[PDB]
């Protein structure tokens, strides 16, 4: 079966799409080489369509079936509930795509009668029709990157059903996709961990091995590798739970009418083609991808003869750490792993490489690195190449965007050199300049949208990373070099310039008192030689962070609050 078939109609925009980073004084103060920063647009959709379109050959075997049985057995212990229309409405993001039926996200969030009447009709139709494919829209994502001269990445494609259907997905499946993944994959389910917990997991997994070896496995176009049988298997797993009778009907209908495939319509209403793989923009994308990746990977580890594996799975992202059998044996085992994954429909982009140092493994864009606290104690933390974060931060300074990656990056990468010295300094300075310090902003954590107050960053950071996040120094030479080269590449001022700026920002924050002063004291202690004593933040204990690290929701149109 082909992942997609196409009619020749274009993937079309629904508004003008700005291509190049605009010139703005505040954005330019972060990053000057604006010609190297671009947004993907519908203009490159054809290139992406070509890449994501291929035939899937899938052959399953006894290891695969053995793992599937384990998963179904674990699922049978789960109880999940329906959400009410009101509950589902409250999970809809404020800038969720408008319905084609005359209402938008705001109407959903305020339980407007036109929205609710339509939602109720969609629900009824799910209960009454289990077969007619549901329409989806195909759009080109507008995402910002820095050039790497094949130059520019083509746009990723998002495929999503109508707003009314999305609310019904929440009613049928929000509780399932929030509970089931952790229950059936246990410690391997990556989205249950804060950043601090994720680094603890990876480090302990590595340390526990006599002679560790690890790798990341990069499936080429994972969504396109997911077969109709994969998606029906997911449905069978969902049905192992104790569910409400109406949920069972809706879940089957959603599977058969939406998740397994369906027609692709552009923003002009034209038929673009037909999908027989994973939809990138449905509630079950993260759960389904994670389950499918886990099942295939766990089976493939057995096929590969890998010894004492520890896996960490987040959607299509897979890390395995295991006991080395020797260099040639390990290399052969990774070839066998790849052959198994390939048989299961998931061949690699880049072939996996065995790594014998933890820092060399990249997972969810990130690698483990080490710094030191004030007493010379090694502290592990997750970092990443800052290029994309910085490029997006510059864009988000020049233009108002619905969701701010910069805030998510500060939250998730708070212990890093670059988040601390550059992102914190820049954004506190911009927020002060624009008189926006007190304003909550939308960002994403594991794909769910949150409204977060920047003045709450210090206790958030303490909870996610530990108090040491405000005291790290003596970073690794390789990390320092990577950041430095990024700054030269992008025309970002050097770190010592940011330090000078941070001293001013800090004094301004301290002068304001309250939460602002806590931001000055804790976030910018690094910028002064005469340091303040950083004691545990009282507010940290009081923060309700329930649901932050429960499940992944990228593509699933979820808002938490
Ligand atoms: C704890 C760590 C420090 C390391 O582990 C992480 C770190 C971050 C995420 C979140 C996020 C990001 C950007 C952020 C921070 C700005 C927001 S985020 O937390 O949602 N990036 C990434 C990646 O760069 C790579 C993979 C997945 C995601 N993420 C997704 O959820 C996601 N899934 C899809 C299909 O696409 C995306 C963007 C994650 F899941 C795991």
């Amino acid at each position: 079966s082909m992942s997609y078939s196409w009619t020749g109609a274009l993937v079309t925009p629904c508004a003008a799409e700005e291509q190049k980073l605009p010139i703005n004084a505040l954005s330019n103060s972060l990053l000057r080489h604006h010609n190297m920063v671009y947004s993907t647009t519908s203009r490159s959709a054809c290139q992406r369509q070509k890449k994501v379109t291929f035939d899937r050959l899938q052959v399953l075997d006894s290891h695969y079936q053995d793992v599937l049985k384990e998963v179904k057995a674990a699922a049978s212990k789960v109880k999940a509930n329906l959400l009410s229309v009101e509950e589902a409405c409250s999970l809809t993001p404020p800038h969720s795509a408008r319905s084609k039926f005359g209402y938008g996200a705001k109407d959903v969030r305020c339980h407007a009668r036109k929205a609710v009447t339509h939602i109720n009709s969609v629900w009824k139709d799910l209960l009454e029709d289990s077969v007619t494919p549901i329409d989806t829209t195909i759009m080109a994502k507008n995402e910002v990157f820095c050039v790497q001269p094949g130059g520019r990445k083509p746009a990723r494609l998002i495929v999503f059903p109508d707003l009314g259907v999305r609310v019904c997905e929440k009613m049928a499946l929000y509780d399932v996709v929030s509970k089931l993944p952790q229950a059936v994959m246990g410690s391997s389910y990556g989205f249950q961990y804060s950043p601090g917990q994720r680094v603890e997991f990876l480090v302990q997994a590595w340390k526990s091995k006599k002679s560790p070896m690890g790798f990341s496995y990069d499936t080429r176009c994972f969504d396109s590798t997911v077969t109709e049988s994969d998606i029906r298997t997911e449905e069978a797993i969902y049905q192992c739970c104790d569910l409400d009778p109406q949920a069972r009907v809706a879940i089957k209908s959603l599977t058969e009418r939406l998740y397994v495939g369906g027609p692709l319509t552009n923003s002009k209403g034209e038929n673009c083609g037909y999908r027989r793989c994973r939809a990138s923009g449905v509630l079950t994308t993260s759960c389904g991808n994670t389950l499918t990746c886990y099942i295939k990977a766990r089976a493939a580890c057995r096929a590969a003869g890998l010894q004492d594996c520890t896996m960490l799975v987040c959607g299509d992202d897979l890390v395995v750490i295991c006991e080395s059998a020797g260099v040639q044996e390990d290399a052969a085992s990774l070839r066998a792993f790849t052959e198994a994954m390939t048989r299961y429909s998931a061949p690699p982009g880049d072939p996996p490489q065995p790594e014998y140092d933890l820092e060399l493994i990249t997972s969810c864009s990130s690698n483990v690195s080490v710094a030191h606290d004030g007493a010379g104690k090694r502290v592990y933390y997750l970092t990443r190449d800052p290029t994309t974060p910085l490029a997006r931060a510059a864009w988000e300074t020049a233009r108002h965007t619905p969701v701010n990656s910069w805030l998510g990056n500060i939250i998730m990468f708070a212990p890093t050199l670059w988040a601390r010295m550059i992102l914190m300094t820049h954004f506190f300075s911009v927020l002060i300049a624009r008189d926006q310090l007190e304003q909550a902003l939308d960002c994403e954590i594991y794909g769910a949208c949150y409204s977060i107050e920047p003045l709450d960053l210090p206790p958030i950071i303490q909870r996610l990373h530990g108090l040491s996040a405000f005291s790290l120094h003596s970073y690794s030479p390789g990390e320092i070099n990577r950041v430095a080269a990024c700054l030269r590449k992008l025309g970002v001022p050097p770190l010592r310039a940011w330090r000078h700026r941070a001293r001013s920002v800090r004094a301004k924050l301290l002068s304001r008192g309250g939460r602002a002063a806590i931001c000055g004291k804790y976030l910018f202690n690094w910028a002064v030689r005469t340091k303040l004593k950083l004691t545990p933040i009282a507010a940290a204990g009081q923060l309700d962070l329930s649901g932050w690290f429960t499940a992944g929701y990228s593509g699933g149109d979820i808002y938490h609050s």
